């Protein structure tokens, strides 16, 4: 309980999810809010005016805050800086009325401030760098890519949607944190662990973005479970999301399943293995609580 505190999730109306995920909250959430402000202000200079919300909920915790509360305070904020400039990003890759003009427009900028996003985390970390770099690059093609794909089940959507969602990414940052790296053993063992956590990630946050995707459809590529459930089963909102809510449950319960098999397979593990499993578990827990007031999604909250 060193850089956060323990907040009860109880609390919160999580619609059933989360169950048995501790939640934290990093107690220099100053540095997260920091961090975002930063990188709107860049984002302001090198590209142009904001148009929405990142990572910041003042509520229920910036999302770096909750999502990765374990972090090294001295990292914290840029770490913050790189996801918001992500989240910004990420809109950009989506947007569909974007002419081509305006697009040759905005490259330079983007590029600058990814690259700006890459060599400062390399002066800090050089091999936790290198992790974040390829695994960011590799969501920015795949959505660029596949984007329109029309996907058949929600398993083959998935497969797409972790690395569209920057899951792999966000694990990497989170290990950047940390001061953490795997072996290459522990890449591949670890991977299958944490793959029902990536897609609880991804089904978590269509499940409270969905609304907003929807007011955005009109210029904005939908890449949604509920969206695919109600086409495939021809169900309306509320239906699908319960389905995708039992989803998510069913991934949370098989992420708890896949962590305690590891232990009981490949254990004793080590103290290093032990605080990657919690602080994968924080990255549910603090995504699920931020997703609930966030004005990224629900816009009452938002200002300005
Ligand atoms: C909602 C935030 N994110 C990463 C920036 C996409 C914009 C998905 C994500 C959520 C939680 C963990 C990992 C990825
Ligand atoms: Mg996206
Ligand atoms: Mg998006
Ligand atoms: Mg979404
Ligand atoms: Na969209």
């Amino acid at each position: 309980s060193e850089t956060s505190d323990l907040v009860d999730i109880s609390r919160f109306d999580t619609h059933g999810l989360g169950a048995n995920y501790k939640l934290r909250r990093h107690k220099f959430e100053h540095l997260a809010d920091t961090g975002c402000h930063k990188a709107r202000s860049d984002w302001v200079k090198y590209i142009g005016p904001l148009t929405e919300f990142g990572g910041c909920n003042h509520i229920n915790g910036n999302f770096s805050a909750v999502v990765l509360p374990l972090c090294r305070p001295d990292r914290l904020e840029l770490i913050a800086y790189v996801l918001e400039f992500a989240f910004l990003h990420d809109s950009v890759l989506e947007s569909e009325n974007t002419s081509p003009e305006s697009e040759v427009q905005a490259e330079a900028g983007l590029r600058l401030l990814y690259e700006r996003c890459i060599s400062r985390l390399l002066q800090t970390d050089e091999v936790c760098a290198k992790k974040i770099a390829k695994t960011w690059k590799d969501a920015i093609n795949t959505t660029t890519k596949d984007k329109n794909v029309d996907f058949q089940s929600i398993e083959d959507y998935l497969e797409f949607r972790m690395i569209d969602t920057g899951a792999p990414f966000v694990e990497a940052l989170m290990l950047f944190g940390l001061g953490m790296s795997l072996s290459p053993q522990e890449d591949d063992a670890l991977g299958h662990v944490i793959r029902p956590c990536f897609a609880a990630l991804a089904l978590t946050n269509d499940y409270f973005s969905f609304d907003r995707e929807i007011e955005e459809v009109d210029t904005s590529t939908l890449i949604n479970s509920v969206a695919i459930v109600m086409r495939i089963q021809s169900l309306d909102i509320p239906t699908a999301k319960t389905i995708i809510n039992e989803t998510i449950q069913k991934y949370e319960r098989e992420f708890l399943r896949r962590i305690d098999e590891y232990k009981q397979h490949k254990g004793p593990i080590s103290n290093k293995i032990e605080q990657y499993m919690e602080a994968m578990t924080y990255q549910i827990s603090g995504n699920l609580v931020w997703s609930l007031n966030c004005p990224r999604y629900n816009p009452d909250y938002r200002y300005g």
